[PDB]
RNA sequence: AUUUUGUUGGUUUCUAGGACCAUCGUAAUGAUUAAUAGGGACGGUCGGGGGUAUCAGUAUUCAGUUGUCAGAGGUGAAAUU
């Protein structure tokens, strides 16, 4: 039927990531994030950063032949927050109204088997 | 060693007295409970109890291959980077 890539969409809480491959990975055809969209450092991780970077992402693959995409949302993982940023629904739901089909969707947040010691220290950051 | 042989050492037997040893006979011959104390044995277990090895798991960081291209990071907001 269509031709998929894989939108591998990684939203933290500073940023946003819209990047999308073939089904192996390994040839990029589209990244944009959320940070070349605006020029204050405080919505970098902004949902409507992450929209404008799917549609300028959506509007690059379409001259390069991806009509449908699968999804593989992260949020930060490691040792770090396991919840996906803000900007991560917004830039799903920017590429299903901008004629890109989608296929399957997967987290694939990074999870620890219990892991290495995180930053903060002991009592956390004060604030 | 108490006696008394007129005496004093006598003298060693005698006589008596403990103290043991054997035989025999008497006897209902002789060992308190097993603590809702404890200890110990034993039987199926049960535990993230301990020690020594051994095998996972993803993650983190660093590096090699790729791939694209302008930002990335981080915050309440930034800057150092
Ligand atoms: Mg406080
Ligand atoms: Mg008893
Ligand atoms: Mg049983
Ligand atoms: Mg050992």
């Amino acid at each position: 039927s269509q031709v998929f890539g894989v939108a591998r969409i990684f939203a933290s809480f500073n940023d946003t990531f819209v990047h999308v491959t073939d089904l192996s990975g390994k040839e990029t055809i589209a990244r944009v994030t959320g940070g070349m969209k605006v020029k204050a450092d405080r919505d970098e991780s902004s949902p409507y950063a992450a929209m404008l970077a799917a549609q300028d992402v959506a509007a690059k693959c379409k001259e390069v032949g991806i009509t449908a995409v699968h999804i593989k949302l992260r949020a930060t993982g490691g040792t770090k927050t396991k919840t996906p940023g803000p900007g991560g629904q917004s830039a799903l739901r920017a590429l299903a109204r901008s004629g890109l089909r989608i296929g399957r969707i997967e987290d694939v947040t990074p999870v620890p088997s219990d892991s290495t010691r995180r930053k903060g220290g002991r009592r956390g950051r004060r604030l």
